[PDB]
Formats: structure tokens, sequence, C-alpha cells
């Protein structure tokens, strides 16, 4: 869904309010090849400290689902860039899957990733996704063996999403160990969220094969710090990671 080598920003919707996420979201765009916006959750538990806090900080505030809908639409005015949904399976099944793909593609999104997708619905996911228009991104960890990588490969249609959550500051010889696994097996293309946090680390990704490497915890880090005053922060850190 990107170009090769794109930095993918992912930012979480309503952290700390809906207008600044879109704040942060532009002042990002000119940076970002693709960019994946979280709905938050409860029980945030596939993500790590940094992200589960930014999820909490969201909720709190009085996040509400359809304004990860707004957020998108109102960027879309102003860019193409391509979006991938991040959300937790919870949300789209209490809302209806068909309903919440229809109006997430009605508002701009491109691309979707459930975090916990039950196995069991993932068939019926896959084909509502495709009849509405939207790309599949789907998530496997240092723990996934080669068998099922390749069965995610054949079902995703926007890109495979690579995570880890030892977290650093090094990249974990498992994070680099399941790159090297899904490249040799994915034709589709990956993107990385390993907690980058050094333009070293953005180099080393990319020379291994992440076609995308996606910046997070970096950048949430920074919003639960300076809340809406995060703008000017986050041009500096993805200049940073970005070399520029």
């Amino acid at each position: 869904m990107f170009k090769d080598g794109s930095l993918i920003p992912y930012l979480t919707a309503g952290d700390p309010d809906k207008q600044s996420t879109l704040n942060f979201l532009l002042a990002l765009d000119e940076y970002a090849g693709a960019i994946e916006l979280g709905i938050p959750f409860s029980d945030p538990i596939a993500d790590g400290k940094t992200i589960q806090e930014s999820h909490y900080r969201a909720l709190k505030n009085g996040f509400k689902l359809r304004e990860a809908f707004w957020i998108v639409k109102e960027f879309r005015r102003h860019s193409s860039t391509p979006i991938v949904l991040m959300t937790y399976y919870n949300p789209i099944y209490r809302a209806g899957v068909r309903n919440f793909l229809a109006e997430a593609k009605a508002s701009g999104v491109d691309g979707i990733l459930v975090v916990d997708l039950p196995v069991f619905h993932a068939k019926e996911f896959t084909e509502i996704a495709r009849e509405e228009g939207i790309k599949t991104v789907f998530l496997a960890a240092p723990n996934t063996p080669d068998e099922r990588l390749k069965v995610i490969d054949d079902m995703t249609t926007g890109f495979v999403y690579l995570v880890s959550l030892y977290g650093t500051e090094e990249i974990p010889k498992t994070a680099y160990d399941l790159l090297r696994r899904a490249k040799r097996i994915c034709r589709n293309k990956v993107a990385v969220g390993f907690g980058v946090s050094k333009r070293e680390h953005v180099v080393s990704l990319l020379k291994e094969g992440a076609n995308g490497v996606v910046v997070g915890s970096a950048l949430v880090k920074i919003i639960g710090e300076k809340g809406r005053e995060a703008t000017e922060f986050l041009k500096k850190k993805v200049e940073a990671l970005l070399g520029i």
C-alpha cells in the first residue's frame, strides 16, 4: 500500500483529543508513506506499555468510535496518503462487521488491521472487507511460525504487519529473525513495528528488507508528554529518524 522505504506513523485516535490527532496527522503527512490510525480500546492487551497508556488517555478524555471516521474524513480533505485503521475486534464485532467496514471505506480508510481477529472469523471478515473495498493488513509476531506467515500472506491484500513486543535500546534478534523469515515468504510488502527510536533502527530495518517502518511508540511517547502541543516535537523526531 506504500512506497518502499516508507516511514509509517502510528497514532491513537483521540489522544488527547480528535482535533489534536488531526493536527498531528497533517504535520506528519509530508514524511509519511502511509498512516496507521489506532482505535482506542479498554483492554489493548496486544500493545506495549506506551501505546496502552495512549488508549487509556483517549478513552478517559471521552473518545467515541466514529470520531475516528471524523479524523479520517477531515484528513482526506487535505491528503491522499494511504490510511490503515488499526483496531481490536470487539468494536467492529459489536457494531456489525460490514457496517463498520462500509462506514470506514466511506470516510476514506484504505486498509484495516484487526489485532485480535478470531481465526474462526478470518475467512468471513476478509471476504467482506474485499466486497467493501477495504484492504486487509494482518499482524505477525516473533512467535509466528513459517506455515502461518504463509497463510497470513495469502489472506493479505494490504500488507503484512510484523510486530515485536520485546521493545529494545536495540532491535532484538528475534525481531530481525521475524523480518528475515517474512521476506523469504511474503509476496506482500511487509512493514515493521519493532519500536524504533533511533535513526540507525530505520536504516538498519530498511536495509534488511522492511518495505516500510512504522513509528508509533516514539510518537505516542511525545504525545503523552506534550499533549496537544506535541506537533512540533513530532515533526523533529520524524526528521531525526529520517536523517533530515
